[PDB]
């Protein structure tokens, strides 16, 4: 591989999605991605939560899983058999799609339009997304500590990730999580069905209140961990932890509270850097405020240079400019990225979304600017609350009285209707008028 | 409904300059510009100076000016002639450029790729350049007075301006200009040369300590504040103004300290505001940092939407983020643009540069980061090393002990130095060695 149109930088979900949208727009376009990861591209919300409630004893080794629709597909993108080879790519006839597994690009020389990869060898390009996403922090009191602890201290993103955790979930008596994130919260979710069967002890620990207690309401963070715990969790909030050391063969915990924990095995979900390391060497800008590659509402940031997925900060007209670490979002910009690259010069329109699940009376969809840290107004059935019992309803996110974020608590399918609200972004006076259109069945 | 290749928004400095490059780069290209000033494009720096020392008393009607090399020309970039109509323009066989005067464009149809005028008629183009500059700001003490003592206030950036504070001067006892910076200074010692002659009182006040205090370290801000005074001028530093009545039909200011004065007529040279109305109406980012349309290294804002001048804030792959209100500059950064809209797709790379002239005892030269909030090293001739005196040297401006700026003070000729010094960006351990290179003597 010397010279390819189209390459993309990073084997992951944004890159995936741009690749089959430039397909798509041009027909026989020739596509080459490029990832440090040894493993063709995969989607990742199976491995913290349905590879996990899997009932089949071959599981981790085939990473199928079963849908919410209830059919069955394996967590790649695509069989290797839909992509080609790199030697292949330049000449077989009407395109193709190569993946190049195990190679980091290091170097980006922007205004020759090329790259050096860690082998050494350039390939020059046409048009290039950067679709590196992050990778997850290290707690700093882990950093401390010597490899007598490292050793039994997992991080979480990939598939190597998974399995070994999955291993070592039949092979302890405790196993302690740290973090209120999602990932945090999904993995604890995960192990609470497995203590179960197993009879396993699992733990979550956090610094803050309650559980996703940066994106919801200080009273529903309350409500989800209560029903995180009662999944299987001992959830001790407000956990600074000092200091691990070893205590006969098992990990200890310190914390300033002056409380103190034995387990076995930690996996610390303390959020994502995003992979800029190509910013430098390439003169690419970083947006200091949110992280990430600085791009405008395109995903431009140069002349041939697009970004996506969580790597990518942008400009969302209707939002502000923003950086967003999710599914849903890294799959429109990659696809949005795609068009662009085939000149289609569409700014971020569409939004993107997400969601969570933490246990079967945890599930939710959410879209826009979902931030604890706004004003908030939240409406059930049966800073601001109408209609003890939060089990189903709509939280609204507010800035200059305009609902710039939904959240939809238990309500499922009514996406579409909060799209339109956070579009239409009127002053709305009567929010409990509003909440009925999300047929909340009150 | 009508249309163009390549239009231009604002009848000034940088538009003009990226019009003669796109011109060039394709022969027989289509510009048209759309000034709001009924005037034709022309450039501002006369009115500062060159204008006001001219030996005729046509000056003020022919507006040619005789410098700063001796030779005679005129303060529009060039002759109506060598224009054409709009009507004319798609139409010319081998192109030409339209320059359509006073009218405004108000709306700004990004995705349809096209604007409204003030007269409600429209234009799609192709690719646009924005290149609005600003408007200069009033005190908001003359905003709460009223319109008896704005009868006798001007703030001025045109033509319009000069003509009528021109006229003022031959007209009245005293005149106060109130601004701590560059015009302020320039104007002021505009008038202490008519001063010479008419007999007529001149004074400039601001808040600050110094002339150009910002822009200069504290010491060499004195030094010229001397040098304007002798110029004949009243210099009042730490003005604070209170507020403005009249006293016996003539302007009367208070002040925080106490202190107070009576004159005439009021110019307000006190920052420039960058125009980006269009804005919201466009769907485009501005810099809250350092206000004006938020772009990227080559200028480029959107898929076919650039920016220049003052109201362009972009990123300086070398120096970093920011935005300029300098001549040298609207004109690289129009003329780079016009590249970039013939597909150049460069950086902005060749850095821009400025000058002052305050009386013949004070011309300078500058470049990069100029700001006397950094810390600076001056040295002069026989942090600072004068081998009381400061009348010519070159002066530092340093981030982590990087020459990021550079001042040359009474010291001519020697730009391509300090371009090459700030470009390379050694972390020079002997400063004093580098500035043998600027011919300090002789
Ligand atoms: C366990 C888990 C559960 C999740 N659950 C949800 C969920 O329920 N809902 C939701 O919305 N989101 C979820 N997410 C988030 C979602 O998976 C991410 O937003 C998405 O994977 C990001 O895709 P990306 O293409 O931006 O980056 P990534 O998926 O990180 O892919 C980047 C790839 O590029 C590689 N790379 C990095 N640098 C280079 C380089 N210089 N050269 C070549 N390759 C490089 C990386 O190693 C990686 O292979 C979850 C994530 C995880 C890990
Ligand atoms: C008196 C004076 C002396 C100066 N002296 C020096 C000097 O000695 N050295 C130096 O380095 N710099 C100097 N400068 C600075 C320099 O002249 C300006 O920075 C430069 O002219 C800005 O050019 P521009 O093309 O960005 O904008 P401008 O020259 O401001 O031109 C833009 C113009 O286009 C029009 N416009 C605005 N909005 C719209 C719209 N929405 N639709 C249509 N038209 C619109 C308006 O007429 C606007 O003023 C001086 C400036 C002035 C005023
Ligand atoms: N959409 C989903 O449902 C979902 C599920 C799993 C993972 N993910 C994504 O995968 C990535 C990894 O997840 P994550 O758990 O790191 O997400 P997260 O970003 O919610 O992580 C937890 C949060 O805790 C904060 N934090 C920082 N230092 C901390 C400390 N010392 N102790 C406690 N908290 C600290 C961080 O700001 C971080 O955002 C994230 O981008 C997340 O968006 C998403
Ligand atoms: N290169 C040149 O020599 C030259 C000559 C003429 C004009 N210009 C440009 O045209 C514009 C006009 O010049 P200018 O002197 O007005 O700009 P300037 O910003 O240099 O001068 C005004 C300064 O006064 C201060 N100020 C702001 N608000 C104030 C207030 N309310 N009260 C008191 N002080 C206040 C600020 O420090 C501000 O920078 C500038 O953008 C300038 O760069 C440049």
């Amino acid at each position: 591989p010397s010279h390819v149109p189209f390459l993309l930088i990073g084997g992951g979900t944004a890159a995936f999605a741009a690749a089959r949208s430039i397909r798509a727009r041009d027909p026989g376009a020739r596509v080459l991605i490029v990832s440090e990861d040894p493993e063709l591209p995969y989607m990742r919300p199976p491995l913290s939560k349905e590879l996990w409630f899997s009932d089949d004893p071959n599981v981790t080794k085939t990473l199928q899983f079963r849908q919410w629709n209830g059919k069955e597909r394996s967590i790649y993108f695509q069989p290797p058999s839909f992509y080609v080879s790199a030697q292949d790519l330049p000449n077989i006839e009407n395109g193709g799609v190569a993946v190049l597994t195990g190679k980091k690009v290091v170097h980006l020389d922007v205004r020759g339009n090329m790259v050096k990869l860690n082998d050494g060898s350039q390939i020059t390009f046409e048009k290039c997304l950067i679709a590196t996403g992050g990778t997850p922090r290290s707690l700093s009191a882990i950093d401390r500590a010597g490899a007598e602890v490292k050793s039994r201290t997992t991080l979480f993103r990939k598939i190597g990730d998974f399995r070994a955790l999955e291993k070592i979930s039949r092979e302890v008596k405790s196993i302690t999580v740290i973090g209120e994130g999602f990932l945090g919260s999904e993995l604890a979710c995960a192990l609470g069905r497995k203590s179960q069967a197993s009879g396993i002890e699992v733990i979550q620990l956090f610094p803050e209140k309650g559980n996703m207690g940066k994106i919801l309401p200080q009273y529903l963070s309350n409500w989800t961990m209560e029903k995180v715990k009662r999944e299987g969790v001992k959830v001790m909030p407000n956990a600074i932890v000092q200091s691990v050391g070893v205590s006969g063969g098992r990990l200890l915990i310190k914390l300033k509270d002056g409380r103190k924990v034995e387990t076995d095995h930690i996996v610390t979900a303390v959020g994502l850097e995003p992979n800029v390391e190509l910013a430098k060497t390439g003169g690419l800008e970083i947006d200091s405020d949110f992280g990430g590659f600085r791009v405008n509402a395109e995903l431009q940031a140069r002349s041939n240079i697009w970004v996506a997925g969580d790597a990518a900060c942008f400009y969302d007209i209707k939002l502000g400019r923003r950086r967003v670490e999710h599914h849903d979002h890294a799959v429109v910009s990659g696809r949005l990225a795609g068009e662009n690259m085939t000149g289609a010069a569409k700014p971020y329109w569409h939004q993107s979304m997400f969601w969570s699940d933490l246990g079967p009376d945890v599930g939710y969809e959410a879209i826009g600017l979902v931030d604890s840290s706004l004003p908030t107004v939240g409406v059930f059935a049966k800073e601001i609350t109408i209609p003890e019992d939060y089990g189903k309803g709509v939280i609204f996110y507010l800035r200059d009285k305009v609902v710039v974020g939904i959240v939809l608590w238990n309500v499922f399918n009514r996406m579409p209707i909060a799209r339109k609200i956070i579009k239409d972004g009127e002053q709305h006076e009567d929010l409990n008028e509003v909440a009925k259109l999300f047929n909340i069945h009150e």
